């Protein structure tokens, strides 16, 4: 909640245009354009046609009448306990009621506060002053909080949430206030009360804001921080290789196949002269069971692709220089069953991993760019210590192997 | 808050008669018998027809749906701390819903307690399992909630309590549901989240009723504890009399004209066989300046008053035996300015008063019985101590008295 970052001056950002000054929910069994859903400034399900973002903002303008800044109202309540007796309207002054808060301010603020306790709220207070009272609240973007259609009995109904709510209340008390000529010429006294009663709408959509931050804004940007969820990623367990180089590997049919889908499609849309629905048919058939056709473009791609078909390789917990590796799909298995990858020994070492029934994570790099900056990852390049300078003996000959040279040399 | 108390089913005190079900305070263009400003059900103070007290009180039915009790929510919390996030739909029955919270109380009862700190609360809670579930809300008389009459421009202003406006959109929530008897089909149940809001809505018209008895409800109770505001009371400095009785004082023509207004008024419209309105006329143009037929009629009723003309005379601090005194009304002074009390010197021992121009007071008695009883307190039953049977000093010759008697004996 609390913290410490640059204030905002609503007033210049302000944007008369996208201003709700229309509490009305619905207008004549339409959506009203100048209601709080409205296509022109916040856009519509066509968003492509619209050009305006998530990002567009609208406004609500509370003049002539200004309110406490919501995010502003905890400091002042700490530095001034009676804020919220003091502003309904029903020392020298006591509970005078908002609008003469705002002109005896300054010296209510030194007249209840302890300077020890909250001097750094109060000279926040002096240092953003200008800001203390708003004239325009935001409301954001209408698609971010969705309003679903539901049919009723006495008839068709809009569930929305109850930020929709505060947001329409708070325009329907300000919309009245407003018009009022010959009414306002004495009642002035009690329309303080209508505006408090707006100040605390404000505060809760505030706290919705932040609870909308739990509720999978913040909440779901420090879990991508936990764990960022990448297509084009795959889980396979380890079985030894031999015969080929270490860098090369062998990827079962299925692995290959759903990585590489969206290049696999394009050679048989360009072989075939088949739509891309169309080519997709051919790969889903594939899929089902071994067919020597989505085998022959999957055989083509890893010969004649430019840098190989390249991933990299990681054990977790990655905490190891050589976790993570950049290496080649050197072949492509013709057993549906097999659903292993096939490793070079010397490998294992520098990952950490066993043939256990382990499972290491793949994630194939695609373009030739990100292959060359990813090929520093490679295993050739890993063969020296980098503490050392030396060799390293994680690529080195392994039990099986050291056993071969010895007996053929000692 | 920490109180307790006998618990209410509201099933047994429903009455389908005094029925809110509408959520419209006025039906064509009067005050609607169903809504919840209705004069059917709660009266009007001004017609007679009325018949009906403050302590009439309209109900509601939420069924076929169930609410948290509202008092008790604070304690259920403490024994269930996922309250507040299973009733809305978003450990492991987190945010099942309150429907099935209702039908797995038990079960989640058990599975969230404190061994030791929530014991109490638990047993409480078996205690009361038929309360725990609400069907029937109450809504308190709108004669109480008051709807000020004021012009607006745009139309005729309502007045509302920050409570009233809560009452309206309350009802409107449960009003939909029940509406529709197929129209759900089974497919998608909206009614959680209004029933999900109504909650904290009657809880904060819940904490609105303890801010209301903060607000001069129950407050004035005690204002009447800590000083009872008596009206037919009166002030008056003190001075000395001489040449009356000790139990007899003087009391001035305009202290005695308003605390006997309503007896003078009596007798006034009997001799002049006139109007009470009438009479009340020349009881204002008496009080304004002396004149002696007022005072003939205020000398008749002191004189032939059954019991007399009695008053309880107290000095405050009232911490002593013979701090309030009951004292009978002589004389009436003819002097209008002259608005002095006279006393007895022998009086002022025990009432602890001095003639320093400080005020004591005056609290007429009317009833002939309570006459009788409040003489327990006359100087002359107080003239025997309580503490020993002896004579009373307080009562006895002071100095000026003592050196007459002295001078004529010794």
């Amino acid at each position: 909640m609390g913290k410490k970052l640059s204030l905002i001056d609503f007033n210049e950002i302000y944007n008369e245009e996208n201003l709700i000054t229309r509490a009305n929910p619905i207008e004549n069994h339409e959506f009203s354009d100048d209601g709080i859903y409205s296509e022109r400034i916040f856009g519509s399900y066509n968003e492509d046609d619209d050009d305006k973002d998530i990002d567009t903002i609208g406004w609500i303008n509370i003049e002539p009448y200004y309110i406490i800044n919501p995010i502003l109202f905890t400091i002042i309540k700490k530095c001034i306990p009676s804020i919220n007796k003091i502003i309904n309207y029903q020392g020298e002054d006591d509970y005078i009621g908002l609008v003469k808060f705002k002109d005896n301010f300054d010296d209510l603020l030194e007249k209840y506060t302890d300077k020890k306790k909250y001097q750094k709220e109060y000279d926040f207070l002096i240092e953003n002053h200008d800001k203390i009272f708003i004239n325009k609240l935001p409301v954001f973007s209408h698609k971010l909080r969705p309003a679903t259609l539901l049919t009723g009995s006495k008839g068709k109904v809009l569930a929305f949430d109850e930020i929709n709510n505060y947001y329409n209340f708070v325009i329907e008390y300000i919309n009245q206030i407003n018009e009022g000529v010959v009414s306002d010429d004495s009642i002035d006294l009690l329309l303080l009360p209508l505006l408090y009663n707006m100040q605390f709408y404000a505060n809760n959509i505030l706290t919705r804001i932040i609870s909308e931050y739990l509720r999978g804004k913040k909440g779901f940007l420090r879990k991508n921080i936990m764990g960022s969820r990448i297509n084009f990623s795959a889980r396979n367990v380890i079985t030894p290789l031999i015969g080929h180089p270490i860098d090369e590997v062998a990827m079962p049919y299925k692995t290959f196949a759903e990585l590489y889908k969206f290049q696999l499609i394009n050679l048989i849309s360009k072989v075939k002269g088949i739509n891309y629905n169309e080519a997709l048919k051919f790969w889903e058939k594939g899929i089902l069971g071994f067919n020597q056709e989505l085998y022959n473009y999957m055989e083509e791609l890893i010969t004649k692709t430019k840098g190989g078909c390249t991933f990299l390789l990681n054990r977790n917990p990655t905490i190891s220089i050589g976790s993570i590796l950049y290496l080649k799909i050197g072949l492509i298995k013709k057993d549906y069953k097999d659903l292993t990858l096939g490793i070079s020994n010397n490998l294992l070492s520098a990952l950490s991993g066993d043939y256990d029934g382990d499972v290491l994570n793949i994630i194939p790099v695609f373009d030739n760019k990100m292959k060359e900056h990813f090929s520093l990852l490679s295993p050739q390049n890993f063969l020296v210590d980098r503490n050392n300078g030396r060799f390293n003996g994680d690529f080195d000959l392994q039990k099986d192997q050291i056993l071969g040279i010895f007996i053929l040399n000692n």
